[PDB]
């Protein structure tokens, strides 16, 4: 018999405003849409200037105000509760601060009966998925973080604009952590059917330009930042995607925070970093294994072994 | 000859970022997007963040930071600046403030040479319009204001959640100044051919729950920014889909900022107000006549004269 | 948990594949999608032809050649099988011959544990939905026919042609018999807000070229069969929209074939016939009643006693 | 100022009603649309089973019936009209015979006046593309046929399914004359980035598979024209997605046919053939040259040497 699809948002800020702005946008049938925040009075507001706007949507879509009782039967859980960035200083105190509301989030989400789908975009992205997994004891291929999906936008955004070519055609990753220690699987890039390798020889693009590049995608959400305020479009748009193609059951590869066991490097183990993987309507189906140049490979482990080390400090 | 279609932004707020984005995700047919504020770091950071996202959209679109000077070749310039309005504030207040904003920025545009289209946003909605028509001294056919539609849409949601039937089938307008002294268009409103005199007449709604409705039309801007600062989600979706009649020339009938000149018995004449008029290519085709109740036309008459009062203090 | 939603087609030919093409390219989410037509041949080729353009498409999707086996587990069994009228044919000449074919068919389905929702679109479409009706022995809210959808687009686009509105803006029905007994709801037809009265004194329109736009609705069919043999283009789009409808729980009113039992005065009772009615997950919500004019419903009447004149043989 | 963009049909027949059909279902802004057809009254009944069901599309467009005297301000001619092959009848009759239509067709077309875009589809497709050029004097970006995109749609079908991977995934392409003599670009396939290399390595596919989908793929055409006569969604999805990134400039590159004097070693040279190009808003913006394994040279020289020797015959 056919169901209600039903997606609940923890996290009603900018991140998360935009991702449902976007979903009613555009759906793949999400027929009710959840949204749940400590600050109930900005949950509210947002719910009702998302209901406002019905009139202009290509398919109506119910817009609840929520509580954790409405975990019991939902389909997807996305969070994007935190502080993003907090007044301390140190990200390892970020770390303690989010892992903290995320004790207290997963908490009630599990004790209502919730058992879908995690989606977890709060930073640091790939740490905050370790920790739900952790602490929901869901299966690791129930437990999703958006990784490197921002950061692959912002690579191929940037290409995009080098080779003025529809980022339809650009094929690169970034992997990694999402943060500084990111890298661009440059060796195995392609525009369109093209390496990127013959563009190199050609004159087109140079390596110096491919370094610029990635540092510009590792700057871009301090540019942002300093320029704006915060960052939340390109990403609500990342998630909006994920969810499409979860319920959607599209198996598309997508550069998401997955949880490696061997692949690569037969090195890094037992953490989610930013990778490819197969995403269809039970959530991961498949992390991909192939080959990055040995250069790419040693940036993968140092990345890995960086949020080891993050990990271990709490 | 295919031609680039361009819009040039001018305030790159909530409302002109929200409409943006919206745009971006569902685009018919915007080549360029221009954006333009007196806060040059927030124009480039929204710029950047909305860029950030290509890879998940349909359709590639040239996103830019500009100045007045990309308005001279551009074919819609949408305004959204001005003051936004707080806790006890209302519309009609903002008048002198934002009338000068106005004389600055169309000084500017004309001066670039522009020829398009002007679709207004800015507060008090009507008086802007009027402002922008006199100021600009275009066809008054290219002055487009959006008038009642936020208003029409809130009240379609709320008849669509009472009656728990798609805001497809609901026919009904908010007609008048876009704020306090609107009205609905009861004794002319349908659902489906159903009209609400029979839904009245079976008791499924009651004179008083319609006053309630009207009541919660008048007081969600006041709602929505106690709750969360602003609104912004469905008036940028109500501003996308008038740009995007416009530019797909699709000669349709929207609640907008309309100039009476005669219609509606012609007690208040040379005045812009929230009234159904056809959107096209060119702009406004017609707006429209229909007789309503007398109780709605002396509204509607007192609400004009409100705005005629305001306007001939000049 | 997710679920796949699946659709069985029943009679590949024009209506069908049209249907299955415009659903391919407009998917509110159908995961999966059969086809079954005994010239076995035509529901292979036409399922090899379909998968072919997946590249295409916004959204991947399984569509598959299958046998009633597969309406097991179908949500949603769409029958387009049948006769086409040929020239000086109309469709109720077919009654008796596509009554034997829907036995069969109806037969096989219910064998095979089928449970969901009846869309039907072979002619003559209100009997043959009552048909369905009877021999599935399915409740009334789960058996569904396009009944007047399409002579109701029809007179929107007459409409939209005449007075070069958006046909959005065109609020009128075709209501009784999918036929030559069918009336248009003049009396009760608008413009947006504005009365077609209003039009007719304005002399934008006279009553001869209202009985005209009728007369073009009701012999379109008997056009387009002379023209190039038979109609599929728009019936497809139709029963597009009532599937995505039903999948989005959209709650939205349609002319459909629904079941009178009191409605209109209780003149003529316990028939299908075109009128407007609720459409949702699980079928028909609810059959609405509203007041028509009476020279309106003596024609209603008359087209009702026609169809149970038909009804009563069986 | 705002333009409305002009598509002319010529050819009324499956793929070029199929191609209508989708665009008025998905339509980046194709304001008008006119279908010629030697065959009158196939055109009318096309033209108004296309309009019928304008209330079901997400946006209107004025679809009429024309002649050649539409071609004047016509922005885009889309040419479907000839036969298809028939048993017996090699590339060459066919050849012959539509190289005779095109005469025509061409002949008309110009002597209208037009001055836009040719969009090629009818078969021998790469032959009747560099005659369409030929005969009409148009610059060679102005003038594109379908090349191999379909056979490349159907490669990619093929690894979908085996893989279980969407589309949107499948790096590849079929080049080389749009019939027997194409090839696949195995040695440079991509699933995401993991190289059909690897797949082969790890016995998820072999080298009989590999000749197995090559031969599906050169078969499809047969089969499902033995199955139910013509081909014609598939193409039709083809080619409103090239006349889609045509109107949005979006600067896509597409496996279609392509001028070539120099790309792929240049062994032949001055013929149209399938192979990458960017589409944007003025045609044909580059033929891109990325280089392949020393088998599919040989392949790619043995189809160009075919095409050329055809072409010298004339
Ligand atoms: N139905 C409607 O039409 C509605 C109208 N609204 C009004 O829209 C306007 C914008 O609202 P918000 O975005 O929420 O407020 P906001 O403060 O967030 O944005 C206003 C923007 O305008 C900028 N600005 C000011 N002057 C200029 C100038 N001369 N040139 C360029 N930019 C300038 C300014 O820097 C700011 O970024 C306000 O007047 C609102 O009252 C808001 C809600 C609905
Ligand atoms: N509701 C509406 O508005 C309209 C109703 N239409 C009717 O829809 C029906 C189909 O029309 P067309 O597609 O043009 O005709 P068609 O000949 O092209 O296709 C009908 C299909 O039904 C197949 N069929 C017959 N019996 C069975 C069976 N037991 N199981 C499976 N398949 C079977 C048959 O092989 C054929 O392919 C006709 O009855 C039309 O009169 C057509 C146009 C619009
Ligand atoms: N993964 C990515 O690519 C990426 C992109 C941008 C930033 N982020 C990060 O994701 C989060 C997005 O934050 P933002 O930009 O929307 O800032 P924000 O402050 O506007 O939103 C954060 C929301 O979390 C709420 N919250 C706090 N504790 C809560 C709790 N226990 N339960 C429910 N809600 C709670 C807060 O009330 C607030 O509304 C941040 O951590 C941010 O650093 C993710
Ligand atoms: N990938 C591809 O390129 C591909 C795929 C399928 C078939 N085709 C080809 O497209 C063309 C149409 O295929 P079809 O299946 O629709 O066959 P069809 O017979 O159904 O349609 C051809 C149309 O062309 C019309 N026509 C003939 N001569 C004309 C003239 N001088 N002027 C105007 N119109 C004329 C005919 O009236 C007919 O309607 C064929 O050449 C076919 O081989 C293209
Ligand atoms: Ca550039
Ligand atoms: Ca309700
Ligand atoms: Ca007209
Ligand atoms: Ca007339
Ligand atoms: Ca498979």
């Amino acid at each position: 018999m056919l169901k209600s699809n039903k997606v609940v948002l923890i996290g009603a800020g900018g991140v998360g405003s935009s991702f449902a702005y976007a979903l009613t946008i555009d759906n793949s049938l999400v027929h009710e849409l959840v949204i749940i925040d400590v600050n109930e009075n900005k949950a509210k507001g947002e719910v009702m200037d998302l209901n406002h706007g019905q009139m202009f949507l290509k398919k109506n879509i119910n817009v609840l105000f929520g509580t954790y009782k409405d975990c019991a039967n939902a389909d997807i859980v996305v969070i994007t509760a935190g502080l993003n960035q907090k007044p301390g200083e140190t990200r390892l105190d970020l770390v303690d601060k989010n892992s903290k509301i995320f004790k207290d989030i997963i908490t009630n989400v599990v004790s209502s009966g919730f058992d879908g789908i995690f989606v977890v975009a709060s930073n640091p992205v790939d740490i905050m998925t370790y920790v739900t997994m952790k602490y929901s004891k869901f299966p690791i291929h129930k437990v999703i973080g958006t990784g490197t999906i921002l950061d692959t936008s912002r690579l191929r955004y940037f290409l995009s604009d080098h080779f003025n070519v529809n980022t339809q055609n650009i094929h690169s990753y970034i992997m990694g952590e999402h943060g500084d220690s990111s890298f661009a699987t440059w060796d195995e890039t392609k525009i369109a059917m093209k390496p990127l390798s013959e563009y190199l020889a050609e004159g087109k693009i140079t390596e110096l330009e491919l370094d610029e590049i990635h540092k510009k995608v590792v700057n871009a959400a301090y540019e942002v930042i300093k320029l704006k305020g915060a960052t939340y479009y390109a990403i609500g748009l990342g998630i909006k995607n994920i969810v499409n193609a979860i319920i959607g059951d599209q198996n598309v590869i997508l550069p998401i925070s997955s949880y490696i066991n061997g692949q690569y490097g037969g090195l890094i183990k037992d953490i989610y970093i930013g990778a490819p993987a197969i995403v269809c309507k039970e959530g991961v189906k498949e992390v991909l294994n192939f080959k990055i140049s040995p250069k790419e490979l040693d940036k993968f482990n140092s990345s890995a072994n960086q949020l080891k080390s993050y990990i271990d400090k709490m």
